[PDB]
């Protein structure tokens, strides 16, 4: 399992919205569409949210991931990783459903309340929003992401029963730091999948200092007994991608965290972000992970354990 | 000004209660005699909290500081920083009030929301607590400590206008990315006094790998434009300190800190934190700053300026 | 600006002093293996050739101006690619032995080495001691005594004598001390921005490839020269490929080539300089980037020009 | 545990890279050497690193009869630890270096962990002019200085004193020394507790920013774990400062003359007991307390005071 890669491919999301992108997925069908070329492309992992059908917003009900889980898992033994977080503006009881009721065999587990910036993406976007929605929740100065110690908690027994291990969404220091101290309550149990996450507003920046900075106390942290990835925002998703590939770590890409494929260029697929993460990988000699070899890197119960 | 550092002693705070120390102030002469004696000893800057007198719980009413601020300025020229924290638990609302009023030199703004985790404290003090207030306090598990970007923006502007700055409260990376957002946007100008906070549960640790980043991260994005202060909790207090002094920048200590004088010993009056780091800056061959000079380095309208 | 953001130097190395033959049939030893393999890796994207020479007999280090002189004029004929002439040869050494190919070719880049240091080989006897085919290789790999000289007199003179000739420096800084070194120099104005700083990782004797030496080094010279610099690395074998890819995603340049590194991946030596250029070319395209023609490596190093060379 | 919380204080009294025309504070006599090291001791020094000089110029001395009116007249004032040099002055042969630590068998010995440069011709700037001693001119003025430390040599100094029961305070100018000896230390040719200095602020080696401080100790962390103790040294005016970075770190420091000849704005420091006492007010500042001689000597794994050739 030495040099190999786990590929995430994170293939919609919550925070970008159907007006910034005509290649984000909406409907079911392209969600699943996404997914299986994204894993057909090399990811390992699939990352997924749901949204409604009929004006694009987050859906995190648990009947909106019937006619998506399923028919991914027909088409492809990729690891499905249910959200947890759904949208930053949502309650701890409404995210919890869709994992435990799937029993995925990873989930999101976001490890800090913080601040949730998305105004920024209004001057690039304002002017051909067609959604009220849209303006309502990106112009919105409010926005708390909740993750209580409580709340952290709560999620980690309800869904560890369940046999889901988690990607521990990191997004500064103080998250790391919280992690350790439920990993050492023993509420969680290695390899630890810690996944740090550089470019949002209410995050960490993506600076070369930041990435090394959560590289080092997860070391510090965790030593060997975690398994590092790593999520850069927007224009920062290779770039660090490249940065984690180069130093143990694996990779998360997807429309879900970044829109672009260029300057000025729309990326058109999520399978398009893979390829491109895949060929970093192999320039440098590494190899990208088949589900099964992320399954044992991470620890899976297996894609025939889930209720799905 | 070359080689002078400032001293801020926060003499009670809102995380500490009383059952913890007999020592921690809690009537308004405790707390007035406790911020003569630390500006006597050499804290330029006193930071301040009130709390009820029948039960020692945090109080951030207008009224709570009246028996505080005249007595202490009556007898010092120490700049009088007012707290906008309350406790962690407080909204903005009830938190702006006293800066509002009192028009003060300087108040803490703190730059993020985030978790704030006291159930750790639970452990050592569980057992001597003498108020159920106290149980219910420190054992909450959800306590949020809510700063959002709209939040932020609002005491800015409100307590800007009567001529107050800002010792702007930064627990992890993202707070100075926070502050940076502002920063551009010309909510705050230079020079800025950024306190990075160190070693609380819900914030960054205190390594000295934590303080370094912080730093790094204020020098890239502020340059010349600010003055460092740092924050050690607990056990941490006098080891950051020398850090700082030992890079060019200031120290913060008190009671609302670090209830230790050193291993099983009660710190008895917040004077001694300051004849500590004074110590230590002395030892350095540098100056403690005096009020005045803490002024012109912060940039502040002047202690007779005041609403009190 | 438009012309050259997201443009990435490749520079190949390819064959050096310090890798010996019996190490590797794919290590260039012949004038023309030097020049076909230089010539190849320039058309694969590289666009500097770092160059040493090689006695045809025995593949040992050559620093002759001699040496050079099958080397140079075919690669100009063949390739418009930047030719960066060694003036470190073999770390055992002297200066005056060192400059004298830079000297006399009046080349628009040479390697310039900031500092004395130990320089281990032995590393490397693991693995290759036994399959040493020539005395020389053995006494080379095993002298615990050598010492690469670069003192401050030393370059002060090196600087002097190739700046007149129009050459300037890749500036090679193989630990802290070295960029400190630079910024001595650069502070006295006896070398011109902007400095082409390479930092050397992985060598016995200097820095490790670690991810915290690679930051380190990057944060000490941004915060020495700021602006008034280009940074390219070099990871010694295995760690070649891994450190290219973290200054490419930094904004920096790369450089690979067999002097660097015998290999191309997981128990698969390499075949060619210009496989290794067209791996760092992958990594450098898969990140959005584009690899720098040799005229936009001229202008983001500032260098003479191709015709005002004396090969 | 009764080690927690202290710290070693080193005071290197003369070296030799300052030279006498700088300061009339440098000592140079062998009786103005043990007086400043006997001071600093008092003053709460339990290490005291030793150079000798000519008495007559003052340029240095490493001869093993020119520390023969030193390190007896030193143990019967001070039960202080003696590290004595082998780097001597850094123009000098190994040969030369060697020779007083394997003779007098010392605890400790100074150990420099790789070939560099060593520029002193900075100081030209400041002290050209007052410059009495042609050799002091023509020592400073020396551009092309190599301070030898090659692999072979430092494996010899190793197996020569190791045998001695000398053990040794690392000297790491760079990140590459901390690698250096990582390899030594791979081979078990020393064991640890490793007594590691890192070195700040010599032009030729790794300046004295913050970032260079922590990045010397985090280098350490990796390679070496829990099996050394760390001690810095801030050249020049980065000698207080480095030095309450590294007590606030849990490591050790290192003061005197021989590192930094000032003790404020424009005022020479006039002993080395002057430097020991502010590096202890910080100590003490910290809540932390000075190790005495003996308590050094368990944290460092020192073979005694009673075992040495003097
Ligand atoms: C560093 C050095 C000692 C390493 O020599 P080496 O032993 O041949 O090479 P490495 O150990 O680094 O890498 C080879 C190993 O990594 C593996 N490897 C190489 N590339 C790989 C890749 N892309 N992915 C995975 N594995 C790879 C090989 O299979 C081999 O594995 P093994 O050890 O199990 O057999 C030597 O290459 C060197 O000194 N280079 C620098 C020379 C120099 O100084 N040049 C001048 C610089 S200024
Ligand atoms: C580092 C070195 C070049 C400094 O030389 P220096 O000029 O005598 O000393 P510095 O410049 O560092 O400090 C003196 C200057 O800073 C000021 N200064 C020094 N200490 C100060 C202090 N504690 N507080 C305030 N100012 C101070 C002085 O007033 C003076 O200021 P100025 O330059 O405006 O006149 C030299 O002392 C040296 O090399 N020391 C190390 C020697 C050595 O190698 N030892 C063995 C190492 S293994
Ligand atoms: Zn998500
Ligand atoms: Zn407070
Ligand atoms: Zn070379
Ligand atoms: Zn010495």
């Amino acid at each position: 399992l030495n040099g190999k890669v786990i590929i995430t491919c994170a293939v919609t999301g919550a925070i970008h919205t159907p007006s910034m992108s005509p290649y984000l997925p909406v409907s079911a069908s392209e969600i699943t569409d996404a997914a299986i070329g994204a894993a057909e492309a090399g990811a390992a992992v699939i990352h997924l949210h749901a949204r409604h059908e009929g004006d694009g917003s987050p859906d995190q009900s648990v009947e909106a991931f019937n006619p998506i889980l399923g028919v991914i898992k027909q088409a492809s033994d990729a690891v499905l990783n249910i959200t947890t977080g759904g949208a930053p503006t949502m309650s701890i009881a409404e995210r919890i459903q869709p994992a435990q009721h799937y029993r995925p065999e990873l989930a999101s587990l976001n490890m800090g309340t913080m601040n949730f910036g998305l105004f920024p993406m209004l001057n690039r976007y304002e002017s051909q929003l067609k959604h009220q929605w849209e303006r309502n929740y990106l112009g919105n100065k409010d926005i708390i992401f909740r993750n209580t110690f409580g709340d952290v908690e709560h999620v980690m027994t309800t869904l560890g029963a369940g046999g889901t291990r988690f990607e521990f969404e990191c997004y500064d220091t103080s998250h790391l730091y919280n992690l350790k101290h439920f990993y050492d309550r023993g509420l969680v149990k290695g390899p630890l999948f810690i996944q740090t996450v550089f470019g949002l507003m209410g995050g960490i920046g993506a600076h070369p200092d930041d990435v090394l900075h959560m590289k080092r106390t997860a070391d510090r942290l965790f030593g060997q007994d975690y398994r590092w990835s790593v999520l850069g925002a927007g224009r920062n998703q290779l770039n660090i991608a490249a940065m984690s590939a180069a130093m143990g770590g694996h990779v998360r890409v997807g429309l879900e965290d970044n829109l672009w494929a260029g300057k000025g260029r729309l990326a058109e697929t999520n399978a398009q972000q893979v390829r491109a993460a895949r060929q970093i990988v192999e320039g440098l000699g590494l190899e990208v992970a088949t589900p099964a070899e992320a399954r044992e890197l991470l620890a899976l119960k297996g894609g025939d354990q889930v209720n799905f």
